[PDB]
């Protein structure tokens, strides 16, 4: 029979913030479950109930519960709401009948939420799916919760966030508004927590028909969404920048270059940063495949020359995804590069080529100097362009994040604005009760030429 093996509410909720079931289906379809949320009549009006025998049960459902009107999955509170708890009433479904109805009551009430994020007038651009032809693609470094819990970043990095504004609660609740209501296709993630992916993305974006995979870097990782209506997952073709460089002939030449340089070298193969890379087939047309990478580069404001080593990686093992194993597939290429526009691994993923005496090679000091030349075959350009920063705290800002891809086979059809200088400063810097990262979320709509 269709029945729940996971049924769960979130631990927090805000008015004006989506309540997102965790939920897993055993003998039945997601697409044959029946929802409909309830509220408290009053504040504090609904008394957890113990057993009772059956011969004195309730001759009445209980008058502390008000039906809403809301059969969706996802439950989104009014301001109306503040102070209730909710109930989700739900019935697991196999199309052709109905497993037993399950309810659920939510540990907390609603909190009142912030009247204002960054990202509300960014979503009235994204208010739908976009259509057929084009692919709406979203970077986003969400802020690990395993750093941002940590006294550097909580009194050194952001001092200036309201402290509640920075707990994993209180930002998955924003950011699980702001991706939903991005309405997405193709989503890359860094910085994500492995209970992040599990209780709090993967139940928000499955509700919006959105599937995910996740890569484990050491602490935390990066994920990819994709919607199953536009895209299906082909294969994956993930990789250690260290273990790639030492062990796969694709990087047989970068090493030749790398071994001459021994302080750098070492510096490179103890980097733990990954490639996650995932070749996805258009639901609509089985032709067109398209080859969807994500990274996280070395954070070090004097790492470089390590960026452009890790580029160099990354760029051989896609060419040789995209064009080895698949014959020619668009690239689109995410991630938080940890480079600005100025910089050497920017130039090398723009112009194809770097001078061995770019001063990136010697980055960090000259025990770690590793001069040398590097060309790759691509044609890539930012999508997003070069926004003023995509990352901007009280100690730092910059343009760290992009959208790269293929200039010959994909073109740009729309930016969804990043929120303006006065809108970032609001509450001096990023995180704050309004932005639940210290970076900006990269949006575009795509289409291929
Ligand atoms: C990008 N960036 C620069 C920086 C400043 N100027 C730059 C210029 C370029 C360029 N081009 C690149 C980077 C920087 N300085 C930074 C300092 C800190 C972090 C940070 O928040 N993290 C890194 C260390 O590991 C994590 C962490 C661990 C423990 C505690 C807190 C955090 C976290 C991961 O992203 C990022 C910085
Ligand atoms: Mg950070």
């Amino acid at each position: 029979p269709p029945a729940f093996t996971e049924l769960q509410l979130p631990r927090y909720i805000m008015a004006g913030f989506p309540v997102c079931p965790k939920l897993s289906l055993e003998f039945g379809d997601p697409a044959s479950s029946l929802f409909r949320w309830y509220k408290e009549a009053k504040p504090g009006a609904a008394e957890p109930e113990v057993g009772v025998p059956s011969s004195l049960s309730p001759s009445s459902p209980s008058s502390s519960w008000t039906e809403t009107d809301v059969e969706e999955r996802v439950y989104t509170p009014s301001n109306a709401d503040i102070g209730l708890r909710l109930k989700l009433h739900c019935t697991p479904g196999d199309g052709q009948r109905f497993g037993h109805s399950r309810e659920l009551e939510s540990v907390c009430v609603v909190e009142a939420g912030p009247g204002t994020c960054t990202f509300d007038h960014r979503h009235l651009y994204t208010k739908k799916v976009t259509e057929d032809a084009l692919i709406r693609t979203v970077s986003y470094n969400i802020l690990a919760d395993t750093y941002a819990q940590t006294e550097f970043s909580r009194t050194v990095l952001y001092p200036y966030c309201a402290p509640y504004a920075l707990e994993l609660d209180y930002r998955q609740n924003l950011i699980q508004k702001e991706l939903t209501g991005y309405n997405a296709d193709v989503i890359c993630l860094q910085e994500v927590d492995r209970a992040v992916f599990s209780d709090s993305l993967v139940p928000a974006l499955e509700a919006f028909g959105l599937e995910g995979v996740f890569r484990i870097k050491q602490h935390e990782g990066l994920a990819t969404f994709y919607r199953k209506s536009k895209f299906s997952l082909l294969s994956q073709h993930d990789i250690s920048f260290y273990e790639a460089l030492e062990s796969d002939p694709l990087h047989k030449e970068l090493l030749e270059k790398l071994v001459l340089y021994p302080s750098a070298q070492e510096k490179v193969l103890q980097r733990s940063s990954v490639l996650q890379v995932s070749v996805l087939q258009s639901t609509k047309d089985s032709s067109k495949r398209i080859c969807v990478a994500n990274t996280h580069l070395y954070w070090h404001p004097k790492g470089g020359y390590i960026r452009l080593i890790q580029m160099a990686v990354a760029l051989a093992h896609i060419r040789h995804v995209s064009c080895d194993l698949y014959p020619g597939i668009p690239v689109i290429f995410c991630g938080d590069f940890n480079s600005t526009p100025s910089t050497g691994m920017y130039h090398f993923v723009i112009n194809g080529s770097i001078p061995e005496d770019h001063e990136d090679w010697a980055s960090n000091g000259e025990e770690e100097r590793c001069n040398m030349s590097l060309t790759h075959f691509f044609k890539l350009k930012s999508a997003c362009g070069e926004p003023a920063y995509t990352n901007y705290v009280g100690g730092f800002h910059g343009c760290l994040d992009y959208i790269f891809i293929d200039l010959n086979a994909l073109e740009v059809e729309q930016v969804i604005p990043l929120p303006s200088h006065e809108e970032v400063t609001t509450h001096q810097a990023l995180p704050s009760v309004s932005h639940p990262s210290d970076h900006i979320a990269l949006v575009c709509d795509l289409k291929w030429k």
